[PDB]
DNA sequence: AAACGTACGCAGTTCGCG
DNA sequence: CGCGAACTGCGA
């Protein structure tokens, strides 16, 4: 099983190292003999003699062309002739590639940024993550110390836990009297001990939470400062920190540092992302939390540090547990895409289509075409298109609702048209398909390229499902519900990658066409079940929409949407499938994308809805969730107007917790490229000016207090509040977080938002 | 050296024009 | 004052 890929300078030369993990043994394979390559397109032959001669430097390296070779290959399916320039060491095409396409008879270049290692995987045939092969794996976290005004691991590390099959222990400098805690004497002890088990234990894979932005750089601050080698890799290196464009990520060599963060984030729709939350939605069981000014107080004191020894523990153990589930989901996504699974874990869904894209490409000696210049790319940010079919929702809670939606549109879109940039406006076709709106025209003669990989993603995707419904195990049924879940974004962003400006294979008119199709059939489904079976669409968004019949029992909206959808696949063409994904006894639709709905399980499903969204108090969303429950469990509108009459009366006479008065918000930038200054940025501006370091991501928790002047002259940093000198706004809470989002929902359902507030 | 898939949306805060 | 625009953050 091919693990990962990389090269290193062996005497200027390079060496492709493939690690590797066979019959219970990790290996590495050199390789010496691959050679790196760009294509050179030429308006004469003649010209490759002087374009030979092209010579740049490199830090003291004279680079010149060691090898050229005439190749014919397919442009966007067309025959085309260009040159292979070979290149002693991969850096040499960074530094000679622009004065060779700068020389007048280059065209153009192609194929000339692509990463040593990968463009080996690709080239070779080779696929990571391949056989039945069992990896070894240790999830790891640390506990630190903290305080406000203090630069980034200025304090030391106080626990470092780890957890595989054997279990959880936690290393530590203090006495913690726990069976799974080691006591050390220094902070220093604990490291080595933890590099140590490390090396011992000699895991494939490193699992973290968060490891690449926090554990691993605060492990390397740490060392520098006490002067450790920190060893982790198999090689002896230390964990290198990369840039993947504006994040950071940490690779160790030899092994497979797998972070949960980007895959949870991606594969689980949650509101908040903590490790606790995460646990739950996954197992279904609670995780405390112990917050980093309860660990500073345990540890300067003395007192209550088993509580933060067994958080650390449940940290790791929590950790190897989530761990555990989510990589084989996560290996077989490298298996499709063809890439290691440290970078699948963390790319974007725009470079996994791409990737897929050039090593199929190569596959069929089809030469890839370029990443945009500057200028096609601020050209391609400057145009856009017209994207799905949004009803206007129709007012009203409404009962027996069926969900009807189409099982994948765009992909079923693209196979069934043929909608690929080679096959767009294709001369001399036999037969085409014409997108309406737009009069994109796409050859159906012969498989497009991209239309031709998309039917094997949409196949797996329908045998993990298959899967899915015969599971029991509610754990498992879990996992592939998220897994095949991933597959439809993965097929859904090939859709998006036609109009992503930095896309290899860019086609604005492939992107407006899939959209042009799929308004059109959402359209032509809505007309059909309204006219031949007397249902009425309430709200639809390009996939789908939800219809009752008015007036009808919930068995003959059943039957009707089951005849209907005998009707309407009968007649939708191609791959095109219309499906039944849920009836819900009542439901109502505030605006465009904000509903709600109920299942006969008394489960109820929202979308865009303020319980979901940061930037909401709990005691706003816990208000919306309740009024929820009595709308759409009980009917009662009555309750729903009790419940928000008894909650701003709680919060008039100072009887609800600030705990649950507490918004949650952002930084996304540097504070000075801040335009405007709102309540959460005005907090952390003061923050920052008291020494606090504020930095992109950093999440403001702040309280509005009752006062004078703007809503951020107000607010104050929550862990600044003391309930004894400061009182909260009990108007601002009451007018602009509790009344606002159930005042909307009141109105859509046709009722008056007045008098919903307590007033004396 | 890589680099957020897309369009379609809502909604809070601030603040100036008419 | 009312409205809307600008800014801001994010949810098939
Ligand atoms: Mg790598
Ligand atoms: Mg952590
Ligand atoms: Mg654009
Ligand atoms: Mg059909």
């Amino acid at each position: 099983m091919i693990l990962d890929t990389d090269y290193i300078t062996e005497d200027g030369k390079p060496v492709i190292r493939i690690f590797k993990k066979e019959n219970g043994e990790f290996k590495i394979e050199y390789d010496r003999t691959f050679e790196p390559y760009f294509y050179a397109l030429l308006k004469d032959d003649s010209a490759i003699e002087e374009v030979k001669k092209i010579t740049a430097e490199r830090h003291g390296t004279v680079v010149t062309v060691k090898r050229v070779e005439k190749v014919q290959k397919k442009f966007l399916g067309r025959p085309v002739e260009v040159w292979k320039l070979y290149f002693t060491h991969p850096q040499d095409v960074p530094a000679i590639r622009d004065r060779i396409r700068a020389h007048p008879a280059v065209v153009d270049i192609y194929e000339y940024d692509i990463p040593f290692a990968k463009r080996y995987l690709i080239d070779k045939g080779l696929i990571p993550m391949e056989g039945d092969e069992e990896l070894t794996m240790l999830a790891f976290a640390i506990a630190t110390l903290y305080h406000e005004g203090e630069e980034f691991a200025e304090g030391p590390i106080l626990m470092i836990s780890y957890a595989d099959e054997e279990g959880a222990r936690v290393i530590t400098w203090k006495n913690v009297d726990l069976p799974y805690v080691d006591v050390v004497s220094t902070e220093r002890e604990m490291i080595k001990r933890f590099l140590r088990v490390v090396k011992e234990k000699d895991p494939d894979v490193l699992i973290t939470y968060n490891g690449d932005n926090f554990d691993f750089a605060y492990l390397k601050k740490r060392c520098e400062k006490l002067g450790i080698n920190f060893a982790l890799g198999r090689d002896g290196s230390e964990p290198k920190i990369q840039r993947m464009g504006d994040r950071f990520a940490v690779e160790v060599k030899g092994r497979i540092h797998f972070d949960l963060y980007p895959v949870i984030r991606r594969t689980i729709n949650l509101p908040t992302y903590t490790l606790e939350a995460v646990y739950e939605a996954v197992f279904g069981k609670p995780k405390e939390k112990v917050y980093a000014e309860e660990i500073a107080q345990a540890w300067e004191t003395g007192e209550g540090l088993e509580r933060v020894a067994r958080y650390s523990m449940e940290d790791a153990k929590v950790t190897y547990e989530l761990g555990k589930e989510f990589l084989p989901m996560e290996a077989q996504l490298s298996r499709l895409v063809g890439h290691p699974l440290w970078d699948v874990s963390r790319s974007s869904t725009g470079n996994l289509v791409e990737w897929y894209l050039l090593r199929k490409a190569y596959e069929r000696n089809e030469l890839a075409p370029n990443k945009p210049d500057e200028r096609e790319y601020e050209r391609r940010l400057r145009e856009s298109y017209a994207g799905g079919y949004v009803k206007e929702p129709e007012k009203g809670l409404w009962e027996n609702i069926v969900y009807l939606d189409f099982r994948s549109l765009y992909p079923s879109i693209i196979i069934t048209h043929n909608v690929s940039p080679d096959t767009l406006n294709r001369e001399g076709c036999k037969e085409y398909d014409v997108a309406p709106q737009v009069g994109h025209r796409f050859c159906k003669d012969f498989p497009g390229f991209i239309p031709s990989l998309l039917g094997d993603l949409l196949e797996e995707r329908q045998k993990i499902k298959r899967k899915m419904k015969a599971t029991v195990d509610l754990l498992e049924k879990k996992l592939l519900d998220y897994r095949q879940r991933r597959i439809k974004i993965l097929a859904s962003g090939y859709y998006g990658y036609y109009g992503y400006a930095r896309a290899r294979w860019y086609c604005k008119e492939c992107a407006e066409s899939v959209t042009a199709w799929g308004r059109q059939y959402i359209e032509t489904t809505i007309r059909e079940i309204e006219e031949k079976f007397g249902f009425k669409v309430l709200y639809a968004d390009t996939d789908g929409f939800f219809a009752p019949i008015h007036g009808a029992d919930a068995e003959t909206v059943k039957k009707k949407a089951k005849e209907f959808l005998d009707y309407i696949n009968a007649k939708l063409p191609g791959l095109l499938e219309l499906e039944y994904e849920g009836f819900y006894k009542r439901g109502f639709f505030v605006t465009k994308k904000k509903y709600a709905v109920i299942d006969e399980e008394d489960k109820i499903t929202t979308g865009g809805l303020e319980i979901v969204r940061r930037g909401w108090s709990e005691i706003a969303k816990e208000t919306q969730a309740r009024v929820l429950e009595a709308l759409l469990k009980d009917g009662d509108v009555e309750k729903a107007v009790r419940i928000v009459k008894e909650v701003t009366e709680k919060l008039s006479k100072y009887e609800v917790p600030p705990e649950k008065l507490v918004i949650h918000e952002q930084i996304t930038r540097d504070l000075r490229d801040y335009k405007a200054t709102g309540p959460h940025v005005a907090v952390a501006k003061r923050l920052a000016a008291r020494g606090v370091k504020i930095r992109p991501g950093t999440v403001i928790s702040y309280i509005v207090l009752k006062g004078s002047g703007r809503i951020g002259d107000r607010a104050i940093s929550f862990d600044e509040f003391d309930p004894a000198k400061h009182k909260y706004d009990a108007e601002y809470y009451i007018e602009n977080q509790v009344l606002p989002p159930v005042e909307r929902i009141l109105r859509a359902c046709g009722y008056r938002k007045e008098d919903l507030r307590y007033q004396k």
